[PDB]
């Protein structure tokens, strides 16, 4: 897995950030699918959640390893994702952010 991050400091990372586009909670929907759970899962596999092909067509799935180099730059992971962040070039936020999504099961 990933470096080693501050679950509390990244739920507050989470809630400043990601939030913008994504929940915390289990199904739940926005302009991304929740985050609730994604740790382990496979990607394009959120109920109701509108994906996109480049996502679908991926064949990734969200280990902390791979997690931690999406979040910095999600178009070299995910070529054609909609996914509209620039990326997270502090590898502390990116480990801290992982930390907290770890608690979301
Ligand atoms: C916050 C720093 C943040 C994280 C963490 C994050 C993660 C993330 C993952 C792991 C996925 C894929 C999940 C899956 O396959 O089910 C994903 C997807 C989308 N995101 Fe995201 N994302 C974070 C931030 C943001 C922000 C700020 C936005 C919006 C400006 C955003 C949007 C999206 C969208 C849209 C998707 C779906 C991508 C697709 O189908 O191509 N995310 N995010």
């Amino acid at each position: 897995s990933a470096p080693p991050g501050d679950p509390v400091e990244g739920k507050h990372l989470f809630h400043t950030i990601c939030i913008t586009c994504h929940t915390d909670i289990k199904g739940a929907n926005k302009v991304g699918p929740s985050l609730y759970g994604v740790v382990g899962r496979h990607s394009g596999i959120e109920p109701g959640y509108n994906y996109s092909e480049a996502n679908i067509k991926s064949g990734i799935v969200w280990t902390p390893d791979v997690l931690f180099k999406y979040i910095e730059h999600p178009q070299k992971i995910v070529p054609g994702t909609k996914m509209g962040y620039p990326g997270q070039p502090d590898p502390q936020k990116r480990a801290d952010i992982i930390a907290y999504l770890e608690t979301l099961k």
